[PDB]
């Protein structure tokens, strides 16, 4: 059965797994190692968008405004934010990169201007998420040391509030809306979930890499005719090279979507 299918992808992985299909409609889940904290990495961009359009909603931010900033503040893998020092982007702009392109110093500029990973944090805890901690900065928060709870979500918390963000009233229908925009732009991870949908499903995703053999996908698919699922799936510890990581990741998103939709 699917259990056992993904306790021996977990062993040849030699990782931990953690996943969760949610039906944002019924809260009907698939759930492997829900309870269990995993490392966000760079899904929690998701997240941080989230929490600075609610800042918009609330006259405390404006997508247009312009952030300048210097070449000595880009760090590893930012390759929209290293082509703007000298003009500076705008939050929006900050926020696209961020979530499309996992531009990790437009992040950094998002999270200063909330307050930082504790502002973070006290936003998901207004919004429901008593688990999900952010406490370091881009790339520090993608050690993913064994045992190490900072960065951290379940697999639970994040599909709850992914949904509450997403499908409930924590954000305006506006920002609702350009929250999805920018996951279904996202440019990269395709292989981990959306390679293996049809053409007709829509999808939102963010993906996620860290230390210790991490790997993970956060996304929001619309089935035709059909209430949209949130899909999280996480990896950490493994012992496989990176191309195996994918592959794992990738198996686990083909296995746990089928078996969730032929719930017959």
């Amino acid at each position: 059965q699917l259990s056992e299918q993904l306790a021996e992808l977990e062993k040849r992985s030699g990782g931990r797994v953690g996943v969760i299909v949610l039906d944002t409609a019924t809260g009907r889940r698939i759930a492997y190692r829900g309870d269990e904290r995993f490392p966000m990495m760079s899904t929690f961009k998701a997240l941080l968008a989230a929490a600075v359009l609610a800042r918009v909603d609330a006259g405390k931010e404006r997508l247009g405004r312009r952030i300048t900033y210097s070449k000595e503040d880009l760090v590893d893998y930012s390759p929209v934010t290293e082509k703007h020092v000298g003009d500076g982007m705008t939050v929006a702009e900050l926020c696209e990169a961020a979530i499309t392109l996992s531009d990790n110093t437009a992040a950094n500029l998002l999270l200063e201007a909330l307050g930082g990973p504790a502002a973070l944090t006290a936003f998901l805890r207004s919004i429901g998420d008593e688990v999900t901690r952010l406490d370091r900065w881009e790339p520090e928060l993608n050690e993913a040391a064994p045992g190490d709870e900072r960065d951290t979500t379940m697999p639970a918390a994040m599909a709850a509030t992914l949904r509450t963000l997403l499908l409930g009233d924590a954000l305006s229908p506006a920002s609702r809306q350009q929250l999805v925009d920018w996951l279904v732009a996202n440019k990269t991870g395709g292989k981990l979930l959306r390679a293996g949908l049809p053409a007709d499903w829509r999808i939102g995703d963010k993906s996620g890499a860290g230390e210790h053999g991490s790997r993970n996908i956060i996304a929001v698919i619309g089935p035709p005719g059909r209430a949209p699922i949130i899909v999280v799936i996480y990896l950490t510890e493994s012992q496989v090279d990176a191309d195996a990581r994918d592959a794992v990741i990738a198996e686990v998103g083909r296995l746990v979507v089928e078996a969730f939709h032929h719930h017959h």
